[PDB]
RNA sequence: GUGGAAAGGCGGGCAGAGGCGGUUUGCGUAUUG
């Protein structure tokens, strides 16, 4: 297949790291505004100085500051959102979506990395009576992963920025020859090097408004403002797999990835198809797991049950998906002690540790809908 | 009322042929003051 085409189910934040500043707006009505500076305020000059350079720089008592505007001037805004929600008093930081002109797009490298935890999810559910015949070869390391007991249960005591996962992305993708460490990662090595998804098409003006997301899990919740694509958005974005990278390198790839291609059977031929049965069981089954919990907003629940009967790969992307859903944790649920303990290694809560809300505490949901829901087919 | 007189060290010759700046890594998550 070709453009396989993708719809929108939740609000979807693709962050760009950059806030826009209560300078850069002014809401006149319900919608919002984003001014031009550049333009408006070489386009103020014509009446006229060193006044905006000191009143920009001092950021007083905001409203005001994107008001002065009114008096002799108006219209200069330059994309004009809208805000959806019961906010804005301004006092607020909207996080902006990526944008390409001024057009939001779903950037490539931020939907095969949620292919990659998908797929990291069924390499390690099927492959520890296999998982020491991959790391035979040239690691030596694998008496040590049988004398332990599935490599999971070795790397919740092998712990006991942050380079957490570089053993065990080293197990599932790429076997170096070795290190000072035991084994590394190979770029060389690697099934996700033949995995290309392109960057879609832009989604449009029409599709793209404020939001108004509160933290739930305290008893004070917390708004963050935020731009994410309104559910219901549809664009087509294409992914292919180069089945000819895969032929010439059959005997250079050394991981437990192509050890689950080799049982399905031609290792170069079923790679696509255990792609999407890998997304829709990291997938489901994060979207099972969030029934359990109900310390959200009843209407939540109302969502999950209708994510079901849909036809379609469901995965997560963007930014309000937590850490269930951008992690192997998910899977590491079930160890309990053996993970309680290493959580609290790389500590959690902050300004000691969080004891029974440790993980899961956060949920980030816009207008009572969890967000960051993305279904392709 | 000179061991002198005259006599180009130079005519021809591409530092050339082959070679991907490359492979993996989701602007995000964690909690409060």
């Amino acid at each position: 297949m070709t453009e396989r085409t993708l719809k929108v189910l939740s609000p979807l934040h693709i962050g760009t790291g950059n806030e826009l500043t209560p300078v850069d707006i002014y809401p006149r009505e319900n919608i919002i505004h984003v001014l031009d500076t550049e333009r408006l305020v070489n386009d103020l000059m014509n009446l006229g100085e060193l006044n905006e350079i000191l009143a920009l720089l001092k950021n007083p008592p905001a409203y005001i500051w994107k008001g002065y505007i009114e008096e002799f001037h108006l219209d200069p805004s330059d994309y004009s959102i809208y805000t959806l929600k019961i906010h804005g008093r301004k006092s607020m930081q909207i996080k902006e979506f990526i944008k390409l002109n001024g057009r939001p797009y779903i950037p490539g490298s931020s939907l095969k990395g949620a292919i990659r935890t998908a797929v990291l999810y069924k390499a390690l559910k099927e492959c520890d009576a296999r998982a020491v015949m991959r790391v035979v070869s040239k690691v030596n390391g694998d008496v040590a992963r049988d004398i332990g007991r599935d490599v999971l249960d070795y790397y919740m005591s092998f712990l006991s920025r942050k380079r957490a996962d570089d053993l065990l992305e080293a197990i599932v993708f790429g076997m170096e020859p070795d290190r000072r460490s035991k084994i590394r990662y190979e770029p060389k090595r690697d099934p996700m090097k033949a995995l290309i998804v392109r960057d879609s098409k832009p989604v449009g003006r029409k599709h793209l408004a404020v939001y108004h997301v509160e933290v739930i899990g305290n008893p004070q919740p917390i708004p963050i403002w935020v731009e994410a694509i309104e559910p219901g958005a549809a664009t087509d974005v294409e992914i292919h797999v180069d089945t000819e990278a895969l032929r010439l390198n059959a005997d250079y790839f050394n991981g437990l990835l192509w050890e689950c291609l080799k049982e399905r059977g031609e290792p170069g031929e079923v790679f696509e198809d255990f792609l999407w049965e890998a997304v829709d069981e990291f997938y489901t089954a994060v979207m099972k797991y969030e029934t359990i919990e109900v310390q959200k907003f009843s209407q939540v629940r109302s969502f999950y049950a209708s994510l079901e009967d849909h036809s379609g790969h469901v995965l997560r992307l963007g930014w309000g998906s937590g850490w269930l859903a951008m992690t192997i944790g998910l899977l590491l649920v079930e160890k309990g002690y053996k993970w309680e303990n290493v959580r609290k290694k790389l500590g959690l809560g902050k300004k000691g540790s969080g004891f029974s809300r440790e993980f899961p505490k956060t949920r980030r949901l816009a207008d009572g809908m969890p967000m960051g829901w993305v279904v392709l087919e």
